[PDB]
């Protein structure tokens, strides 16, 4: 069950990071959420 | 307050990923958890 508990939680971060560039205007979010966008599918691609 | 909400729970992934490789045995967690280890200090560094 742990994989689904993992996968549900990274999705909770992708949508919040896309808001934060309005207040930070930084290139850091163009690395952080750029990784979180791949990460969910990166865990999943392994399963089969 | 959004920054506190962003920061606190990336470690609710980092420690979980470190255990999950004992079941998965895959190099992808050495890209997922490799990046979550940066992600917290990445968004924390900007406020200085
Ligand atoms: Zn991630
Ligand atoms: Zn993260």
């Amino acid at each position: 069950d742990y994989l689904r508990e993992l996968l549900k939680g990274e999705l909770q971060g992708i949508k919040q990071y896309r808001e934060a560039l309005e207040y930070t205007h930084n290139p850091v979010l163009a690395k952080i959420l750029e990784d979180e966008e791949k990460h969910i599918e990166w865990l999943e691609t392994i399963l089969g």
